[PDB]
């Protein structure tokens, strides 16, 4: 693990960069790069079922056949099976579509907000967060406005903002050094120098 940037975003809310493995990151809950039948096939969220189990799975099917699909920009919550943290927070990003950017930027800021919420209003026992750069991977976000769009989200949904709230941080982790380094540019571009 590595922390590259951080800053208050309020007077209780750190924004932190992480260099690290999310398999093995320990916060309350980590955000999986989920698809609509969360089938967990590739990318984090395979690594995340190989690190924590075929429970992530299997819970993850329930949860679709009770209901159903998953749209880009919603969430679903699972169990966090033998992962260091507490639940997963099923995310689906867009697929990227050069063919319409602004509804695909639209489902990113989406998700994000739906994290927030979750963490903030939803769930009051959850200090910190894990979000990966959504989308970035297989769905071919590119990274530079995926990093941009997440980093922007929290910003305007929270800066400068005292919440009532139990969260303390959110970590945005990458196991990769280009996505480390796009969220850094982001967030010093966007909320400043890090403290």
């Amino acid at each position: 693990s590595l922390q590259v940037f951080r800053k208050m975003l309020t007077p209780r809310i750190e924004l932190s960069v992480w260099k690290d493995d999310l398999t093995t990151h320990a916060v309350d809950a980590v955000v999986n790069a989920a698809n609509e039948d969360l089938l967990h096939g590739g990318g984090l969220a395979l690594a995340l079922v190989k690190a924590g189990g075929f429970e992530i799975q299997e819970e993850s099917k329930q949860f679709v056949a009770r209901y159903g699909k998953v749209s880009a920009g919603e969430i679903a919550v699972t169990g966090a099976g033998r992962l260091p943290c507490k639940q997963i927070i099923h995310a689906v990003g867009p697929r990227w579509m050069e063919w319409d950017k602004q509804g695909c930027t639209g489902k990113l800021q989406r998700a994000i907000v739906s994290i927030l919420n979750y963490v903030i209003y939803k769930n009051t026992h959850i200090k910190t967060v894990a979000i990966p750069a959504l989308s970035s991977g297989i769905f071919q976000f590119p990274l530079n406005l995926c990093t941009k769009t997440i980093v922007e989200t929290i910003r305007v949904s929270l800066q400068g903002k005292p919440m009532m709230s139990n969260l303390k941080e959110i970590h945005l982790v990458s196991n990769e050094d280009p996505t480390v380094a796009a969220f850094k540019a982001a967030s010093e571009f966007i909320l400043g120098k890090s403290e």
